[PDB]
């Protein structure tokens, strides 16, 4: 109830998002299930947190209380347990919840009852688990009513835990776009601002699947001295926000698809992580072993170079 949020950020450090699993629609529909060894593989390698998205949305009651599945709550905190067993620091949140998106008003009274259930179950587990509001807001849930949104949710998380640092993304799709829009209470003084990035777009998502047009940017490549100085000009950006609206910085996603050069994916790699770490940002890879992955769960062996570049 006096905790700094730029002292979590630090407990947050280097980190990596276990994808594709907890937020696909039934865990394992996208490839990933999260098995307990995991956490020591992570461990061992050197970060200091995992990301885990979660669709919450999908586990709970689509009428009044908006109860969350039984089975499902069991897992998420087996998940989160068998992290915070190896020393890991945790992040959750709430990820891939699209009707919200489409119909913010429609959905508000779920979303702040799935946090109000969040909050209550985890509000005395460890204060090295962080609960990130919303996974990319975006569409007709515009800029300025997820700043309506996220105050809402601060004051329903924080009428229930005053102790867990809370992660805050932006609007757009969460990315540089909408950050000089977003406004965080001045009364909430314990949370972290987060962004995601993936810019050049193009690059990092050529031929995604799941991105309409994709397949036009297959191909590109990324490392010219003219590419670095676009992404410093865009962190800067970030880093004054930082500066001037005083919040700490956590990139809680990045990470080129793997339909990219594999050089160009490591150079566009180590070159945000030296950058973000120049600006003090924690961080989380994207993703853990599968599309953007970095490891091979059935051969459980890592990519050394992609690996190296993240540390
Ligand atoms: O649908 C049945 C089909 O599913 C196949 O799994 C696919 C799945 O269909 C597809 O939606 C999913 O796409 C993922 C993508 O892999 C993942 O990297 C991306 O992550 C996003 C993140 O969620 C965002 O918030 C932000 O961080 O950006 C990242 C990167 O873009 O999310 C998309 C969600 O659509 O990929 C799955 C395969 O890995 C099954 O494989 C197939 O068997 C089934 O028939």
């Amino acid at each position: 109830m006096g905790v700094d949020p730029f002292e979590r950020n630090k407990i947050l450090g280097r980190g990596i998002n276990i994808g594709n699993a907890l937020e696909a629609p039934n865990e394992g529909d996208w490839g990933v299930v999260i098995k307990d060894e995991f956490f020591d593989i992570i461990k061992e390698a050197g970060f200091s947190h995992v990301r885990i998205p979660i669709r919450w949305s999908t586990h709970a009651y689509a009428f009044p209380p908006y109860k969350i599945m039984d089975r499902f709550f069991k897992r998420v905190d087996e998940v989160i347990n068998g992290a915070l067993k190896r020393g890991l620091a945790v992040v959750i949140n709430i990820h891939h919840y699209e009707e919200l998106m489409n119909d913010p008003e429609e959905h508000k009274e779920r979303f702040l009852a799935l946090w109000k259930q969040i909050a209550d179950r985890y509000k005395d587990y460890p204060e090295t688990l962080f609960f990130e509001i919303l996974n990319e807001p975006h569409g007709n849930l515009t800029p300025e009513k997820w700043n309506e949104l996220l105050e809402e949710a601060l004051k329903v998380i924080r009428s229930i835990d005053k102790k867990h640092t809370i992660i805050i993304g932006t609007a757009e799709w969460g990315g540089i776009s909408a950050l000089e829009k977003l406004s965080v209470p001045k009364w909430e003084k314990n949370s972290i601002v987060t962004i995601h990035y993936y810019n050049p777009f193009e690059f990092t998502h050529q031929g995604a699947e799941w991105v309409e047009g994709s397949e036009k940017w297959l191909g590109r490549k990324w490392g010219s001295p003219d590419d670095q100085k676009h992404l410093i000009e865009e962190f800067n950006f970030i880093e004054e926000w930082s500066k001037k609206n005083k919040r700490p910085i956590y990139i809680g996603a990045f990470g080129a698809y793997r339909k990219a050069d594999l050089e160009s994916r490591i150079k566009w790699t180590s070159f945000v992580v030296r950058e973000m770490e120049k600006r003090r940002w924690s961080w989380a890879y994207w993703e853990f072993c599968s599309g953007f992955g970095v490891y091979d769960t059935l051969r459980k062996t890592w990519n050394k170079d992609l690996l190296e570049a993240l540390i």
